[PDB]
């Protein structure tokens, strides 16, 4: 019964807007600029974001400290995820080890499907949505850290044309996670039970909400291929700073599951 699909599709958009702070809804309202009850300030090369400060709440370098931003903020995004994913029917009936597994390898797909969200072709929110830090003051830092943001702006412009709303976004999540061809899983078939079950959601959600959109299922599914590209291309460009920057900490839950290949 679809009746009870949407009942699924609620459920989860509810347990999305509770577990992240910054929807799209508030990106999109904040980077149209014609919505100005909250304008974000913009950073642009050094001298901005030294002013920065004078504004928002934010002798070591610049693009390290850019950096271990991005870190501490994939920290944050990845603590948000595993609480948006206990929300996930079965989800927290499944064998420990392989809650572990479906978070471990679908938590980065999924910072970087949101990361859309924040993004358009100029730059991406900062601070949740505070500031807003252009797309080429990020191309220009020092030549390694020169380049770790650019994959995203590829996806995120190409992904943002599908023009999804979060209570599409937050079935197409629950899908990710729940994937059960990620390495390692002790018992697959209840995870592509679940899964099987999310589709559903997701396929009436989206011919309900985008119903002049033929196929927009296929498509979104297709993406799927562009954040494993994402990701591998960053676990690449993250051991180059390993070793050109042995001085560079790095999060252990997130040196955790970064487990490399
Ligand atoms: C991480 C962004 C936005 O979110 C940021 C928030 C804060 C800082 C700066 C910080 S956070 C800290 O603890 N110390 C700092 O110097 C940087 C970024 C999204 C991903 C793309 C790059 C930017």
């Amino acid at each position: 019964e679809s009746a009870d699909l949407r009942a699924l599709a609620k459920h989860l958009y509810d347990s999305y807007i509770k577990s992240f702070p910054l929807t799209k809804a508030k990106a999109r309202a904040i980077l149209t600029g014609k919505t100005t009850d909250k304008s974000p300030f913009v950073i642009y090369d050094m001298n901005s974001l030294m002013m920065g400060e004078d504004k928002i709440k934010f002798s070591k370098e610049v693009a390290i400290r850019i950096f271990q931003g991005c870190q501490f903020r994939s920290v944050e995004a990845v603590q948000e995820i595993t609480e948006y994913a206990k929300s996930i029917p079965g989800f927290v009936n499944l064998d420990l080890n392989d809650q572990v597994t479906l978070l471990k390898y679908g938590v980065h797909e999924i910072i970087y499907t949101m990361l859309a969200s924040l993004m358009n072709k100029d730059g991406v929110l900062i601070s949740e949505g505070q500031g807003f830090m252009t797309r080429e003051f990020l191309k220009s830092l020092r030549k390694p850290f020169g380049d770790f943001m650019e994959p995203k702006f590829e996806f995120a412009v190409k992904f943002n044309a599908l023009e999804l709303d979060d209570s599409d976004l937050a079935i197409f999540i629950a899908v990710i996670i729940l994937s059960g061809d990620r390495p390692g899983l002790l018992n697959v078939k209840p995870i592509e039970d679940i899964q099987d079950n999310l589709l559903q959601a997701l396929e009436l959600q989206l011919k309900l909400n985008h119903p002049e959109s033929s196929q927009l299922f296929a498509k979104l599914l297709q993406k799927m291929t562009d954040l494993r590209q994402i990701v591998t291309e960053h676990v690449q460009l993250l051991q180059v700073i390993k070793k050109t920057e042995t001085d560079m900490s790095l999060h252990p839950l997130l040196q955790e599951i970064y487990k490399d290949l």
